[PDB]
């Protein structure tokens, strides 16, 4: 399709998610999840909205003040932002852990190989996790002692509500990127970024540098003031107004 | 999936659509599409709202008054409501036609076999459609000559706008099941049922049996007063008020909506 196609990027990223499945990284359930992401993205406007920028500033602040920052990676992340998830882990000095709900050997390997394609030297935790998140079935709650297990601040993007929830109960401060503000994961996380992860990861990286040197007292003012409930509400309000406008345009009969 | 799970029904149908692709009936793109429907189902509340019940009564009435109704069947319909689609067709005296966006012989065959598991002798059209619906991709515009090609009323659920619109330009009265009330398909169709096909179909089969005796008079009064445009806006209003309410009440850490 021509570069001017209004569906240009979502189409571009869709092939990417399919290539993901082809590479054995992205699970079938992943394609379904991607579609949900697409629809929601169409609704918010395929751009980072103010409530998302707001939550991202707060999440970055929180990661810089963190003690053991950990960025989680699953099959979709690997298909969409392999390079950006690494850059983000460095800009935040957080470690990288592959963490799958539907964990298999090939999938962990392929995702591992995919990340390396961009940095053959990054430490990738999660190849053989020993620990478990309490409240989850064994095979779905694995976590590596050096990563999530010891983490205080965690970023689990595109995550399932059971895991997000078990993580909060476990005492971890949870940050996620999720285009569905109505999902359990989005509603349970401590900081929810409602934005397409292809836009949020590079943005959080930019915000990383822009905040690189901030008075710890400032980084603390930022997070201390952030209101995830207010954020969710504004996102729901954003979507509604969008629905009012969208319904007023396009082909009809 | 334990039935006690808060998201049992959501997960159940995700498994079904996945087992559909594996059984060769459902395409990969169909998995994404199922996901798109889910996004809209969330906005609606994952239930049958009034404006859906309304559109469905009209559709059934229209199908009962038709003389050459046809019900389409794609990979998603085949994996999610194989039995209800057959029930509905027979409760509406409509013919069944297999229609896919990504057509192949293995896919047509498997969708064919799945329907049989519910009726070993059910008639199935679209096996090798030969009529080219003009103004479309040859690859995705061929219909069955004894099916859609001569139908007066057609039901094409989870349809792409290009097909839904082309059929309208074909002079076919079109009914559809589409969770996105803003979709081109939802806008070009004569009667749009904004509801999940796993809820709408069995609900429509109910109506086709409870309406089988409605007088021509009553049925014509229904199809006659129906207003797709008003029904779509009614759907958007439901959603916008739900969003307003949730926003005001707040949803962070909220378990139940
Ligand atoms: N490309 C993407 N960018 C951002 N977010 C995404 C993307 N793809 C999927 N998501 C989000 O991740 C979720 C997909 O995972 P999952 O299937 O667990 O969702 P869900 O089950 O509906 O939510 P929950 O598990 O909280 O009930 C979706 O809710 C969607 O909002
Ligand atoms: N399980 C389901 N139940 C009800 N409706 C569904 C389901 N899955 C998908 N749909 C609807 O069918 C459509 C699938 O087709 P597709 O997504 O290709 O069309 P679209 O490009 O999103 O919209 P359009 O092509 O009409 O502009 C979706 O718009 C969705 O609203
Ligand atoms: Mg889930």
């Amino acid at each position: 399709i021509p570069k001017s196609h209004p569906r240009y990027w979502s189409l571009y990223y869709r092939e990417k998610i399919i290539e993901g499945m082809e590479k054995g990284m992205t699970a079938k359930a992943g394609l379904i999840a991607h579609g949900r992401g697409e629809a929601f993205d169409y609704l918010i406007g395929e751009r980072t909205i103010e409530p998302a920028e707001r939550a991202m500033r707060a999440a970055v602040a929180k990661f810089l003040l963190a003690e053991h920052p950990v960025i989680s990676v699953n099959g979709n992340v690997a298909a969409l932002v392999p390079k950006e998830t690494i850059e983000l882990a460095k800009a935040l000095n957080a470690k990288l852990e592959i963490n799958l709900f539907y964990r298999t050997e090939e999938r962990v390997r392929t995702i591992a190989e995919e990340l390396r394609k961009y940095d053959p030297e990054i430490e990738i935790l999660g190849i053989n996790p020993t620990k478990r998140i309490p409240g989850l079935e064994h095979e779905r709650g694995k976590v590596d002692e050096n990563g999530i297990w010891k983490a205080d601040v965690v970023l689990v993007p595109l995550e399932d509500g059971d895991r997000t929830e078990a993580l909060v109960r476990m005492g971890k401060f949870v940050v996620t990127v999720d285009l569905n503000p109505l999902s359990r994961s989005a509603r349970m996380a401590d900081i929810t970024i409602v934005d397409n992860i292809v836009r949020a990861y590079p943005r959080m990286v930019e915000l990383a540098r822009e905040m690189k040197d901030y008075s710890r007292e400032e980084l603390l003012k930022i997070v201390g003031e952030y209101d995830n409930g207010k954020t969710l509400s504004d996102v729901l309000l954003h979507i509604r107004d969008r629905l009012t406008r969208l319904a007023e345009e396009g082909i009809w009969r």
